[PDB]
């Protein structure tokens, strides 16, 4: 097994390419009774190049990348946005990213509750460190 | 300045001292119109060690540490609790620790509102990557 | 990676994403960029895409015949050949014994 | 990190920090200075801030045509095309199958 | 954890911006009945190439940084200054840089008073030890 | 760290932040075991501390003979003499000249 | 030039010597109109083993040392103290030590006063960042 | 260092900057102790002196017989023969031609 | 990774995922098997879950003192206690000054 | 980022613990009228270690796992069975493990069918090469 | 043996000549009463480089290859179909490639069934782990 | 692997399984492109055969004179001499003594 | 690799292929051997299966007491316990909280 | 350290011990000295300062153009456009959105 | 401690500052009834370089430094004197350099008189033993 | 040449022999009306072991050296003595060791006398420099 | 250096600088100790000259048969045989053919 390696490491394949924007999913946004679902296809970025806020029950994904070749670039870009329902608990979501490089957005509506939340602990700039479940 | 290393690196020295538990601190709980702040010396502590929960309008600090002696152990133990305010707003809550090892709990109140939430993006188990600061 | 051959230089990049009113291709110079935007309302909110694609073309290239075409795969391909070489294509008769 | 291609020279500061007139840019042959002097009385006293960057840009450079703009983010941007390549921004027609 | 480095580590990423010059900070002046204090975000300055200097109740901040690229250089300057009120005890003033590089300048009032001094033995030029605290 | 000489086995552990009647100090076999354990209300809800400092005395030591004494300063120390040798203060008479 | 060495490096032959310990000095309390000198072979310790206080007009100097030899070990102490006069300019009291070794505390009386002070920078836990004297 | 020969033990130590009277020595089994503590008021305070040396003497060693003398220089020393040979001076005669 | 001081031989599991009275634990002169089944209906079909650990005792554990205890939390820990020590909790009682 | 491994790395840790069997999962079967999906945590096991078969309507998982200890050994087994639904397509049923080791049976129902299937080609015993995915 | 190698290692030999591509083989299609075989020559192409597909009987085998030489190139292409008689059951068939490069896709009819399936478990793109026979 | 003397530039191609009709050989400057393409039915449905063979001719190459030929054999030499050297075969004879 | 723990001496060997009776088992001191012979005619001429394998079991081995046995599935194990230890199933009684 | 760009050579030295009319400045030919001499008068004697710096301006310095100048802080600059290049300072106008 | 290193280390800073020449200090010529101190700051210069004389009661001290740029040189020179007065013992005076930098001609007056001198022991050319004090 | 060795170098080779401590020399004592001079042969004794003093017109050269031998030791002592004359000019007095090992101590008498002084310049402890003569 | 044979401990010292009732020589157990003691006027004061040589003898060396003796050259020669050893001299006759 060679390639074990980040998701976004391909990227450099794909210099011509503009595809791996970002492409609309199968399932993209699940809403059920239990929570709020999306799920996007982030392969093409760092988490570090990502954003994702929520100003009110507005949420933004945001995106950006930058390579040098010899002489010329390769940028490229997005903006997903989603308005959530009222009745989404905004104070539970949670977003991340697995090791294929989908990201996916969780947030709970407001009757099926956890009732207690993991607060991430932030380290240094940029960088946090969460509970990790155990058995 | 060789002194550059983690704030928990000196934490060797303290094997029988035990007054390194998290102690009481000058102005510990800052409760203003504008925020609620809670500060706790956790420099004993690893970030990976400690737990920072929500319960309603509970708050819970809780940490844990095992050092091996040649043929004994060392353990410590803490489990801090606030009780926060109605007028907090719970959505904003967020835990930092700088690198004297300084925890501090910042929870702004409902009137004085960001707006936007710099959502965490979880990475990999206990990891997540924030938002940083540019100008 | 560019085709860049003595005879010519050819450029291919897949565009197939975006649709072909959307995209943007300037010179300025030696210096040729490739933009695109969309733009599309989604159910809950929308949705955006952006690249920009820079190239620095030799000053082997005669820039006077640049020509861009996006086929019916999506894909768009830009071609200049170098100043020089006649751009001539030439069937060779096949002869048995 | 400047840019500086065969085509042009450019350096992009921000200077969001300084009011548009505060600054001072000046050119000694091809010794490009750039001043800035901020200067407020604080509730207890006052607060002062200075800066001064110096660019040498090389012979390539045509010193006649250099331009200054500030923009709307505060961020002031120094373009000036070397002697030899002209500035001309050409749109390229897209054509289809 | 990568970025375990001093705080001015990133400042040759700014060479061209001007705003990382000490900014106006959040509740910068505090004035309590017990202290004064003084919070100065100098992250752009090393300890080395700042100064503080006490001309009667006049407190000066000061700074300089010059760094030389290929061929031009980037120098960055400020000059801040507070006149203490006559009630605070000018002998026990004291300053810190914490390892996010946040300088805050504490001078407890009269009535307040801690009696001890921690004098601090200077070394060599430029150098001085002063007391750790220990439990 | 612990004081093991061959004359004795001494241990001095530090616990002001504990009270007195809160403290715990066990003994199974040649494993000494100190526990700790504090709860006040704090004025927002509680705060709790707690330790356990384990401890394996080599087979040297003679067990019957263990004293453990908290001082005025809070500090906790724990000595117990080997078997063999005699506990036994002996001041030597100084001679001049 | 091989001595070119810490001034406590040859401590260690003094295992035995307890002379050592800060003697009696020529000139030791210098006391004139302009200020208060005080003046001691501190040779014997690290910087990093002194502490100078201050509480009120009374000041005092403590050292402490331990070597640990194959099976035992060799302690060593002092408490040296000093009650100031009255006119001496209690904030402008500064003490250094020179690379032989010799402590020199130095305060100046109210009339003769420089006006400014040149205030410690303080960095990490015990360190320090003074201002270098320029031509 | 101390003179460690398999016929004594000895160690000699400088106390000249002590006085006699306060100096202390102690024995716990094969553990040495010599204190010192000096007190006299300076002309505007105080002045104190303190040491602490402690040896391990090896079980070769007869500590029944320990001899401990300040000379008039100052400095101390302090003696202990091993168990098993005899603590005696011998002048040897000495034979010519 | 087992608890094997020269006191006693502690082995800690986690089997909370397993009911008490599935869980088989036996003895063969000196090695120890525990093992685990679980066999539930599910609503398509069913599922089992199975484990085995085994562990060799040293010569040095008395086997007749063998307990094997599962806790409230659903963890079960063996411990036995080595031929030659004995297996007394003992309080110290705290002096001070 | 130095966890960049493969999901039953930290399986070593776990000689002793028996709850990271395939647990109970949310939301395990989910049968919509598009698909029949099955998702387990298979985490603690290698692919070469797991049995996924199909007897008609019957899905079969299976696994097993032996580590040795210096004198000992771990076993750890499953049996995990699915009758699935008649009106799903036999034919296109597809199993896949992520890199986080969760795997998921995907079998679509009759209706919505793909078309095409993408065969696997069997390479060397336990071995076999599909097609990926290209834009 | 020196020649212990893959199959396709000797196709670098093949620049110029174009004979390699699968051609027609001796009793190519087999069809009994039991089976329905296909055996064809692929020798030349890396099983990552070929294509087997089903679009309902319809049976597509794909192929391409392309190498580059100091300033030209060489590629090669073939698409082979087959029509599967209607009594073939689809569920089971299954293409193999010996060490020799013969592709080899072997699809029983209805009657004669194995009745099991050894479902082949997905691990990364492209990937694949199958059940291997044990005795 | 292609035959490149100072004398002439020769390429072999073996070309047997493509019949000479379906076979195209193509020209672009110092660009020679060779292609195939079979499509014959098989007894259950049918079977494709493409290739395409790219060569770049060194500048030396007279590309008025090239001459594509294939044999009885089936394959097909691709033959062009440099410009400079006059490709003509002489036949020197042989003396005895 | 066979099962040589300190209490007992095990072999699992699969002989599915060979049926019970054509297998023989030998005993010559500390060597063991197992042979197999298989003779059946084929539908052309006859088939032949044979296999010999031997062993070297320790001294501490106690050769009266050892058991060949054949199970459903075809494997053959042989155990023998070694010179010491009694084997002896003990189940140990499961106690809660 | 001097200064030493295309542009021009300067030279920063500090002098501010020395008074003005005490400092001599010479050239000889692409050679450039400074010379320092003081004399006062001590309480008990006299004391004296004296320092020479020299330089060797490369070719390309244009000599007729020297200044040398001591500022109100006491240090001395000298300052010499190259042959080439024109000193003119240029203020650059700043333009806005 | 890196800069643990002669006092004359830093002089190679100086080529283009001329204030480095001793300049005036601080209670330069102290005349008490015991003894007649000349402290003179000799920092820029090596031992090795300066010169002291007594020609009578008059006393001289002289130095004199020079460097090699790459095409230029930098010299620097100074000559102190000073007419000690007659109650002065000729005999006893004695010149030191600290390594601080700092020369200090110490010459009693013949009143306080110590009786013994330590006569240095000259070794090779320029260079000579003297006691060291002992305890 | 190999013998260019210290004057002391061959004194290891004496542990036994005790006629090289410094022996009565031909002409010993010179007195002359220009100078007083006195050669002792010190060729046993390390520069550094040797001391020189003079009380009043009283002159002393002592001496010590200890050796370790693999369980003994050889300790080597003297003290002399001489009683410089009235017309001696103390101020004067000069001592040299040369190369081969011998000590001489010159003093000129009054009437013939060289004027000016070179004072050792006094560096670290137990080291000085002298001028070297220059033509 | 020191002569030690199984045979004998000697030890050979120079003293012809010393004369012999100046020299002291001393035992205490295993350890030899040799003074001397120099003092002489000068013309012009006085002259001293000391020296200790010691020594740690084996335990082979039989102490009470020790001779200290000095020749007429000036040096002292301590010589003791060991236990075990009989010192006797034996001339052996000399025989020929």
């Amino acid at each position: 097994f060679e390639d074990m390696m980040p998701y976004w490491a391909q990227r450099h394949s794909m210099l011509n390419n503009f595809n791996n924007i970002v492409p609309q999913q199968l399932n993209e946004v699940e809403n059920t009774a239990q929570k709020f679902c999306v799920k996007l296809d982030v392969a093409a970025f760092k988490p570090e190049e990502l954003k994702v806020n929520l100003e009110g029950h507005v949420l933004t994904i945001e995106g950006h990348h930058e390579v040098k070749t010899e002489h010329g670039f390769s940028k490229r870009s997005f903006t997903r946005q989603f308005t959530l329902p009222k009745d989404v608990d905004l104070a539970h979501i949670h977003t991340v990213i697995n090791k294929e490089g989908q990201m996916t957005i969780d947030a709970p509506k407001t009757g099926s509750n956890t009732t207690v939340r993991a607060l991430p602990i932030h380290t240094s700039a940029g960088h946090a460190v969460t509970q990790k479940p155990s058995s």
